[PDB]
């Protein structure tokens, strides 16, 4: 038979073993000849497994390199400006890794160039409310400061955005081990830890969904027109550079001024951890210096996108999506998750060569330039934007599979909860101690959900990867799946050189059974989404959500009863919004289980009402000066991109509210978002009223 | 049978003449008693006449009115200050009506208050070129003077933005019997020409697409957040009233200054036309003084929203709307359009009473505060968005249904020309020295394709009517279609009092021949859009438009052969894209053509194909500085509301661009809108290749 068994049977442990290490054994950097020979290697591969049609998709985007020549490291200098001590050029290469050539060393990715000269500020995690502390209670000025930072805790960019806003002239980060050091865990090689010359890469660009910064709203294809870079879309406008620990302690260690203002402020390295500003009496005269050169260049860059055609509504598109490009050896990231996906294909190929086909469409997608702000996968949806809100049922996204070896982890529009609950019932548990127990089973005994007994954790979409087109500008229903640590006890290596296969297939996950997990989730998920009669989204649990997310939308607000009573602040309207999508979509799932079953019209009827109930969240106006951020429901944070936030149109308009200046004009800005919101979700209600 | 045949033959004459006698008696203001019991009447009429469901769809928007006791007018004052003249408070009322009540008196909806004094300068119809002339070429400075312009030619709204901009203090509005009087024809009651005490009504916003001025982007319900008046939109910000020419004859008759520029600056009156600043050396101490004392109220307007649902594709919707608010008596403007949308839902529900039912849904609207900025039909449209977006099939709009009795005039998206073309063979021609022919023949006669021998005369869609949001907003395919009169040779009485129902039955269309024709055309296009299997489109059409507006902008950008040198404008990636769009287009005809016509997903698929393409044109982020003017193809022109303008993006980037001060700058923009009309048109092209 070809069900989902058969497509799940196929996927092999063994497979994404051989393609993890074939993906693993050179860099490959977006925008580099590497990474574009990949690109043609995975087209070639797909095309034998099987697929319809396989196409490359290139554009032209803003990348950013060092100068080969000419390197960016940061110094000490005294009076005499002499460079008494210099951060490190480059990691130290991993074991049998030290002749590999084209590693790029350890840069912040669209940094400007700048030599500038300064005293240093420690602002902990460089979080907004690290910056409220400096400033409002410790009486610390960061202008014209430079600010040392750990990363952790929130996106580097924000951290890069808060720092400017504080008027700082630099940035250094920095993995402290409180953050990036397991205790009782060795350094790789002999472990899984981050050692002392390891540094994490990544970029520091605010675009809030933009894309390429230079071609915002259109794809970046032959004859685009591309704004000025003074017009650029996230660009920093002050130097920033990343280190690691050995490098960290020697810039923090002669730290003075004033003292860490709590222990949340303390790392694990031997220093005080004073705020500062500047160095202890001695090296009072001592300063620290930056030197950057990175270039900022427009570059090709390639996505490879498969396509099996659907058997019966070849019109409506499944997406399966993650990225390619990595920092260096994408051991991890993204490979692990693109080896999965590989597979992923080569079973449904499988069941096509036997001459199978899904009933819809199947989209698979290889995305360049990821690391750079998720450009490839946003060019593309760019250009294919009218296809994919008309057509485009859901995304599911394929960066690493593993982060740990402990539980599942999901997360996912509420439309996908009562699929994700189905397949893990189906499911093998992987883990000890669960040998012939169902993955949902292991999944909701080692992540309970904080709001219901028996049921497993699963967490809102943010931000910070492949699906944020799709969902947050486009509206498409969107889930990701991996396997992760236990929080209780990201990944220490992360976008390190020390992220290699040798990581995964000695530390993460030897037998490659939690790859094979990840594949049967992600691809389970896109079977059923392709091939079930009727879409497997539950428009009831989107319900459940908005009322949870009401709830706290207004318990943030009611901390203000008086501006509340003042300014005639009410939530009514969002309630009575939340209350009839709650009975609506009560009376669709009636419809849906009780419709006459041999009516196609009917059924591709609520297939659209279920596949455009996610579109529906969509505002054209976007939120406030954000006009890619579009869904009234989700948007990430606008204090750390990776994370969620529901309702963000209110929050932001409540967020900090007590230090408005015009009380009047701000509380009239929050009935403002009640009032969009609640249209917003009366509007997603009635998609599910009967249609006339 | 139920065909066609059958819904057209349903139609009476006699019937359309009864519902405009009961729709005219009494004036139909928005926002007034007597425009909602005429509202309840026709949703109780609607239910009657056989529709599913018949719904009032309530507001709370922005209206305009002039106080009771506190009338409008405009005086001549001398250096004492006493008021040596005054302009009339009321237009004399028609024969028979001298005693009717709440007829409101001629004034500008939405013109602030102000009591403003200041020498005349007469700007002709006050358009673009207008201004042009008498600043650049004449050096007359408007800056702190009444502009006086003469109605016609363009919008009013753009007249007073235009005076605004120059930096008037005041305009004054008049009819000009060039514009307004027809040779050889007596004025009302003995013929259809305005009398020297008619005055032409209407408002001067500049909204731009957004609908009610206090709320943009979301419908004015019960919960609205408002805008204070200092942020609505599209408010005038100085006093405006309209005149009749007896009064204007009194204003201009002193004018000094400068002698008008050529012979199209004089009107018909007995005066020089003088351009001013000021009156003639004797009564040079005179002034104008205007006293407008109108006021701006929140008021609830209704929509009667009638659902008649489809039998196959319920969830396809073809929308007949049209307005019911008047600003007096609305014998031509609305209700002669009304009254032949109400004998339409008669047709169609006698049908229906017979068992038969359409293949869509249609629905039918009778708009309310369509003469305060299109409020009515845009607050339906921003409330219903999202079912309209992805459900909407195509939107006729149904106003005045004559202007004339001379021949058909059709504006429409290309998409339907294919479609009126068979519809008006089919049709007989209502014409004298036509009888027995059909309506294509005696139109094409009457009203020749500039382009094709052969083929009518079809126009673009302009604006100022109630297809705005469906068409310019949402990229709903839509179109018009009335009697109008003979350009070789509007209409005088325009939104006077003395449009009645005796002036359309004594001169228009005494045996309502004209009206019947006229609900024909109309309801035949509606009948087909529900009825056809395949929708009547033909994308074919929409490639051959897209080649004549791409060479009429290279066209308009190649009178500046230099700066394209200088700055490498090229047009070539828009012909590319037109190029492709006519090959897809021709092959997905092909497919109609021969898909198997067994499989209703091929046909649901290629059905939507057809529905989504007027969608593909939108672009999201809007056209500049007018987010609400979302298609790419046509905008309305921001020199004239009314009239349709083809590339809008490229064409405002070209207009008068030899005059920037930055000329790298202004063809650095010409070059974006080149890229996004380019991409557009691809895109739009991409939707109608086969999709997987
Ligand atoms: C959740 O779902 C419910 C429906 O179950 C919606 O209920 C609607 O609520 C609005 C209030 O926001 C009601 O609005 C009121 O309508 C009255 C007229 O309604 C009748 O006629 C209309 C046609 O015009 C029909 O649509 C309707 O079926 C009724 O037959 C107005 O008279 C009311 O205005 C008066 O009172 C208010 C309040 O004091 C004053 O401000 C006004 O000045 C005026 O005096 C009012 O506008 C509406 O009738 C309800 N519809 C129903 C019950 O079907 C909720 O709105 C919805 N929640 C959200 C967030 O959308
Ligand atoms: C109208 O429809 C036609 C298709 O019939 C479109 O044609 C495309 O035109 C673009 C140019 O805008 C071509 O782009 C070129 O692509 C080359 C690679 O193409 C091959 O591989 C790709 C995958 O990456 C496949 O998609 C494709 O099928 C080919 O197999 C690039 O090498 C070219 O770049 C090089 O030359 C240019 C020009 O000098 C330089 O600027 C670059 O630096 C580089 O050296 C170029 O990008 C594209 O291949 C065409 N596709 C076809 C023929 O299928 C038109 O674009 C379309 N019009 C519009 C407005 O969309
Ligand atoms: C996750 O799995 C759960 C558990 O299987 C699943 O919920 C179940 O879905 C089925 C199918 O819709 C429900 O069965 C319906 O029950 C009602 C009331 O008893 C019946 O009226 C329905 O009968 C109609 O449809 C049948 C075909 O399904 C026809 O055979 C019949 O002629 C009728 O037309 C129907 O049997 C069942 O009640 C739920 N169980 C619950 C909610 O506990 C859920 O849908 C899955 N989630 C997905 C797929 O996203
Ligand atoms: C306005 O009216 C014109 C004139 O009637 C109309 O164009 C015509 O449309 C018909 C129907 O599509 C075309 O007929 C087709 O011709 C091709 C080539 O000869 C045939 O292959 C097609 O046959 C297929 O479809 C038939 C059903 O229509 C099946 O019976 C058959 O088995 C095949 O599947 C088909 O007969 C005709 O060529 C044109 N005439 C022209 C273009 O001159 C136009 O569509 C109307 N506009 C609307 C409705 O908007
Ligand atoms: C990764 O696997 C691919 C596919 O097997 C290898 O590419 C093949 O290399 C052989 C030998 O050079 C060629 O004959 C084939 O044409 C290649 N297949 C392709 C590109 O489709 C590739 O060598 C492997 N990479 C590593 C690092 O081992
Ligand atoms: C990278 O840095 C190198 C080395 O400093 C730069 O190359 C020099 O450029 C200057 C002019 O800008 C020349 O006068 C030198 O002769 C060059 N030296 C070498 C070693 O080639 C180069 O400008 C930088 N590259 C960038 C900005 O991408
Ligand atoms: C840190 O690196 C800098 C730059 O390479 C070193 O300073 C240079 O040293 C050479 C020879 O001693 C001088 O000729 C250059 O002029 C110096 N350049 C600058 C910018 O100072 C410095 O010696 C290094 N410091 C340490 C501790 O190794
Ligand atoms: C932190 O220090 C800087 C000075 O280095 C302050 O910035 C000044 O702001 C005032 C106006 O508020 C200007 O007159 C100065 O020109 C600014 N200085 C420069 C050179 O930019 C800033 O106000 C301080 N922050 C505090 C304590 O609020
Ligand atoms: C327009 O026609 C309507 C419908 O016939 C008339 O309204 C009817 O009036 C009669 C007599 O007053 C009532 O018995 C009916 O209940 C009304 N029908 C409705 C409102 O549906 C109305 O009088 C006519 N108007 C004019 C000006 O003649
Ligand atoms: C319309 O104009 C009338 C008449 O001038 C205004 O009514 C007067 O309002 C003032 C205060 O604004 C009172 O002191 C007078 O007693 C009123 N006179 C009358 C005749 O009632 C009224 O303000 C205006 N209405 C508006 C602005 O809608
Ligand atoms: C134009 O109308 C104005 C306002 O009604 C008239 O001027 C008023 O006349 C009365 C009595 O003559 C005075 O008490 C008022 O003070 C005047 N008001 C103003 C504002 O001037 C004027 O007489 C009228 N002119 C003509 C030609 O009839
Ligand atoms: C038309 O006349 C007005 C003066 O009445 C001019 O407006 C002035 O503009 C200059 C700056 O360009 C300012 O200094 C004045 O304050 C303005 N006047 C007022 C009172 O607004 C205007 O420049 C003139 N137009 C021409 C001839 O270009
Ligand atoms: O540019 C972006 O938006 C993010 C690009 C890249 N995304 S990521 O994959 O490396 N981010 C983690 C977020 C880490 C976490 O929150 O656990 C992930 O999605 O796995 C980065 O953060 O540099
Ligand atoms: O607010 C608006 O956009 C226009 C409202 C109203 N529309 S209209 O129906 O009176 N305009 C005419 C345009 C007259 C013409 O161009 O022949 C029409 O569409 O018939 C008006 O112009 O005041
Ligand atoms: C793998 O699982 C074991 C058992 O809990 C754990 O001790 C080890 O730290 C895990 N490895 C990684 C990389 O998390
Ligand atoms: C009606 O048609 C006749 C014949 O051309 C014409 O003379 C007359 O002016 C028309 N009436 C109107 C109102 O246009
Ligand atoms: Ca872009
Ligand atoms: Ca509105
Ligand atoms: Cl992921
Ligand atoms: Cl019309
Ligand atoms: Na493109
Ligand atoms: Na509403
Ligand atoms: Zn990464
Ligand atoms: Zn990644
Ligand atoms: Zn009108
Ligand atoms: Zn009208």
């Amino acid at each position: 038979k070809h069900n989902m068994k058969a497509f799940l049977d196929e996927l092999k442990a063994e497979n994404i073993k051989k393609f993890l290490y074939n993906f693993t054994q050179i860099p490959h950097l977006a925008g580099t000849e590497q990474n574009f020979q990949l690109a043609k290697q995975i087209q070639s591969q797909w095309k034998e497994f099987g697929l319809d049609s396989v196409e490359l998709a290139h554009y032209d985007v803003l990348l950013s390199y060092p100068n080969k020549t000419h390197p960016n490291y940061i110094s000490i200098i005294n009076e005499d400006g002499n460079e008494i001590f210099n951060t490190s050029l480059f990691e130290p290469p991993p074991p049998g890794y030290e002749n590999v050539s084209d590693i790029v060393p350890p840069f912040s990715a669209f940094s400007p160039q700048g030599m500038p000269e300064g005293d240093l500020v420690y602002v902990n995690y460089a979080r907004t409310e690290d910056f409220f502390k400096l400033e409002r209670d410790m009486k610390i000025n960061c202008s014209g400061k430079i600010v040392i930072a750990r990363y952790g805790k929130v996106f580097r960019g924000n951290k890069v955005k808060n720092a400017q806003l504080a008027g700082a002239k630099g940035v250094i980060l920095y993995s402290d081990p409180a953050d990036y050091f397991a205790p009782g865990v060795k350094s790789y090689p002999d472990g899984w830890n981050l050692p002392g010359g390891g540094v994490q890469r990544g970029n520091i660009l605010n675009l809030n969904g933009a894309g390429d910064p230079l071609t915002p709203g259109y794809p970046a294809n032959e004859y685009a027109y591309r704004r000025g870079i003074a017009e650029a879309v996230g660009l920093p406008s002050i130097p920033v550079h990343p280190i690691g620990y050995y490098d960290a302690q020697k810039l923090l260690e002669k730290m003075g001024g004033s003292a860490p203002p709590d222990s949340s402020w303390r790392g694990s390295l031997k220093v005080p951890y004073n705020v500062g500003p500047g160095f202890t009496g001695n090296f009072s005269t001592q300063k620290v210096k930056m030197h950057i050169h990175s270039t900022n260049e427009v570059t090709r860059i390639y996505n490879v996108i498969g396509t099996l055609r659907g058997a019966v509504e070849p019109d409506r598109y499944v997406i399966l999506g993650g990225h390619r490009d990595s920092w260096v050896f994408g051991g991890i990231d993204p490979q692990s998750g693109a080896a999965v996906v590989h597979e992923i294909v080569r079973s449904f190929g499988t069941l096509k060569k036997e001459g199978w086909r899904p009933r819809r469409t199947i989209l698979f997608a290889s995305w360049d330039a990821m690391e750079f702000g998720l450009l490839g996968s946003t060019e593309w949806a760019e250009e294919n934007s009218r296809l994919l809100q008309e057509r485009g049922v859901a995304y599911i996204n394929a960066d690493s599979s593993i982060e740990g070896n402990y539980t599942l982890r999901v997360d996912c529009t509420p439309l996908m909860y009562s699929l994700v609950h189905n397949l893990t019932k189906e499911l093998k548990s992987p883990d000890e101690g669960f040998e012939g127990k169902s993955l949902y089973e292991s999944w909701t005994k080692k992540s309970p959900s904080p709001e219901f007994s028996g049921m497993p954790r699963i967490s809102k979409l943010g931000s910070g990867n492949d699906f944020e087109v799709f969902f947050q500008r486009l509206g498409i229903a969107s889930g990701r799946a991996r396997y992760t640590k236990n929080w209780e006890t990201g990944y220490p290596l992360y976008h390190s050189v020390y992220e290699t296969y040798e990581l995964v297939e000695k530390f993460y996950d030897p037998m490659f059974k939690y790859h094979l997990t990840v594949a049967q989730v992600r691809g389970g998920m896109v079977f059923e989404l392709a091939n079930s009669i009727v879409l497997p989204f539950d428009c009831r649990d989107y319900a459940v959500v908005l009322r949870k997310y009401a709830d706290k939308i207004y318990s943030i607000s009611m901390k203000h009863p008086q501006e509340m009573k003042t300014y005639s602040v009410s939530f009514d309207s969002l309630f009575s919004a939340v209350k009839n999508f709650t009975e609506i979509a009560s009376k669709f799932s009636e419809r849906l289980q009780d419709f006459d079953k041999s009516n196609p019209i009917v059924l591709r009827m609520m297939n659209d009402q279920l596949m455009f109930l996610e579109r529906a969240f969509i505002d054209p106006l976007g939120l406030p000066d954000r006009p890619f951020y579009r869904h009234v429901i989700y948007a990430p944070s606008s204090h750390n991109k990776y994370a969620g936030e529901s309702f963000p149109g209110i929050y932001d308009a409540l967020f900090d509210i007590e230090s408005k200046v015009d009380p009047s004009k701000a509380w009239g800005e929050v009935k403002r978002q009640i009032y969009v919101a609640a249209f917003t979700v009366q509007a997603a209600a009635e998609t599910l009223s009967e249609v006339a």
